[PDB]
């Protein structure tokens, strides 16, 4: 049974590929930017995505520079890898993506982050400002 308490933690709850379905990361391994900007700053998660060249996605003349769309292996678009100045900051898609709860064996097929209705932290990449080299 379920035997549970909350369900709004992202511990018990995992993101996983739609096409297929693996672990890509966690929700408490996920960080928030202003609760407007998803992005993943999971260094091992650069090993469970890969990136197309593609202009199709990513821009010249913009704020946000891009190097293309992320796919997992089976090539599911994850998301897009987005770029701050030369940072990499993966902003992937719920609607790629796939959520499912440990507290009850089930799986819940979003399609926004804001669908979630489980709390995220916050993360602030700016935060630091050292590696600012560029103008
Ligand atoms: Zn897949």
């Amino acid at each position: 049974g379920p035997l549970g308490s909350y369900k709004n933690n992202p511990s018990l709850i995992t993101f996983l590929c739609k096409n297929c379905s693996v672990l890509a990361c966690s929700g408490e391994d996920i960080h928030v930017i202003e609760k407007m900007h998803h992005v993943n700053m999971t260094p091992e998660f650069k090993e469970l995505y890969i990136v197309r060249e593609n202009k199709a996605l990513q821009k010249k003349c913009a704020d946000y520079q891009i190097n293309g769309e992320i796919i997992c292996k089976c090539g599911q678009a994850w998301g897009t890898m987005m770029v701050h100045k030369g940072l990499d900051l993966p902003c992937l898609k719920i609607r790629n993506f796939v959520v499912v709860f440990k507290n009850n064996s089930t799986k819940k097929q979003y399609k926004k982050w804001v669908e979630l209705p489980i709390t995220f932290p916050n993360l602030d990449y700016s935060e630091c400002c050292l590696f600012s080299d560029e103008d």
